[PDB]
């Protein structure tokens, strides 16, 4: 199991503009297009992003291209983040995937907001961190996906995804 396969399981793949769980316009593998309520604004962002007139639909390849960019951006953002970098450096490879997953979903700033959870992960207090992570809007809104990520941090294995 690797980061790409983990996120593909958590986000799914759709080739036509859809609304994410928060009601925002998205496409492919969790690629947010716009927070705007306008389908048209979504369509324009989508075309800007692909370099073609897509009229709200893309190919598998295009979706995978966007996915490669987004995972790269997520990893590079963690490494530039003064609060995220130290945690990431302190983790094992599986747990590292779990933090990349949160960042892809919530953005760098959102994850950096989990102060106490971050401190506990860096200290390797697995069980404590899992309990604190669950006390969040994130957990209440997408509980199945959150539990999966949380189990990953808690155990250090890919069990939740197997
Ligand atoms: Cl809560
Ligand atoms: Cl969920």
């Amino acid at each position: 199991m690797n980061i790409f396969e983990m996120l593909r399981i958590d986000e799914g793949l759709r080739l036509k503009i859809y609304k994410d769980t928060e009601g925002y316009y998205t496409i492919g593998i969790g690629h947010l297009l716009t927070k705007s309520p306008s389908l048209n604004a979504a369509k324009s962002e989508l075309d800007k992003a692909i370099g073609r007139n897509c009229n709200g639909v893309i190919t598998k390849d295009e979706a995978e291209k966007l996915f490669n960019q987004d995972v790269d951006a997520a990893v590079r953002g963690i490494l530039r983040n003064a609060k995220l970098k130290p945690v990431y450096d302190s983790l094992d490879a599986v747990r590292r995937c779990a933090l990349i997953n949160m960042v892809f979903q919530m953005g760098e700033t959102g994850v950096a907001g989990f102060t106490d959870s971050l401190r506990m992960l860096q200290q390797k207090r697995w069980d404590e961190a899992a309990v604190n992570l669950a006390k969040s809007r994130w957990y209440n809104q997408t509980p199945n996906r959150a539990k999966r990520v949380i189990t990953t941090f808690r155990t250090g294995t890919w069990d939740a995804y197997k």
